[PDB]
């Protein structure tokens, strides 16, 4: 499973995933 | 299992995975 | 397991796997 | 397991794993 | 197991493993 | 076990482990 | 929970090219 | 929990060319 | 918890070149 | 907990270049 | 507990050139 | 507990080069 | 006799406020 | 006679004030 | 008679105040 | 009588204030 | 007779202040 | 007659400050 | 006498008598 | 007498006379 | 007499006379 | 007799007299 | 007699009488 | 009698009298 989960973001969230 | 939780984040999260 | 766990980030967080 | 647990991070966290 | 505890951080923290 | 517990850190924590 | 926040966010690129000046008297 | 935050994040190519000057009096 | 917090991130070049000057009087 | 930080984080290459001068009186 | 910090940290490398002078007078 | 800290943190290479002069009166 | 000549007289006071800047990305 | 001139003579009181920069990214 | 000439004449009080930077990335 | 000339003539009070700088990252 | 010449002449107070830096990385 | 000549002459008091560094990294 | 000859004059000539 | 005589004046010529 | 003769004047010519 | 005679003037040439 | 003459003059030339 | 005379000039020629 791939979940991302986020509260009150002001900042960046970067998520990456590669085969 | 891939999981990010953030919580009132100002800065900046960056989660890679590379194969 | 991969797990990422932030609060309160106002710095930077760099996390990366590479096979 | 992987697990990376940050909590009021103002500076720089760096995480790698390399095979 | 792999296993990263901050509190509290203002400096930089590297942790890696290499094979 | 590879565990970092860190608290209260201004400085810089180097941790690697190396095979 | 009370929130003042000023935040910015840039990801692209930017160039500036400023020339202030020139004048004859 | 009360917050005053200014944040300012980059992630970007940022190239700035500034002249002041070239005045004849 | 009260928090006052400045705070910058940067993560790209970024090239300055600045000239001030070449006045004749 | 009261907290009060000015924090800076630079990760990019920075060149900066700068001349003042050149003035003829 | 009381926090007041300052806190610079850097991890690109910097290059800097400065030159002032060159005046005639 | 109360901290007042000014923390510094280095990890890449740094050039400087400053000239001053070249002044002809 | 040929004469090319670019002639700048000038005897009032000349006050110049410039500014350049104060963007958000 | 041939004469190439480019002549400039001030007289006045100048004042000139420049602000470059304040840019949040 | 050939005349190439550039010139500059001043006899007034020149005041000037320049800022560049107070940048946040 | 070939003359090219660069002439320049001061006689009044300069003042100049630069700052550059004061940039975080 | 032929003249190439680049000449200066200065007979007021001259003041400049520089400053570079204060720069948080 | 050939004379090719830089001459400068200077008749005023002049002062000059200059501050470079007060970097933080 | 006062006299003030002037033949292609491109600067500022100033000629001025005070008592 | 008071004369001034002027050719070809780029510059700036200032004569005075104060009692 | 006062007398100023100028020719191809590029500079600053100054005649003062002050009692 | 005051007398400025000047040719070709690219300087500054300054004459005074002061009682 | 008060006599200044100058040809092709590139300097600074300061002729003062005083009493 | 007092008299300057200059030809070709590039320097500072001062000349005064003072009584």
């Amino acid at each position: 499973n791939f979940l991302v989960h986020s509260s009150n973001n002001f900042g960046a969230i970067l998520s990456s995933t590669n085969v």
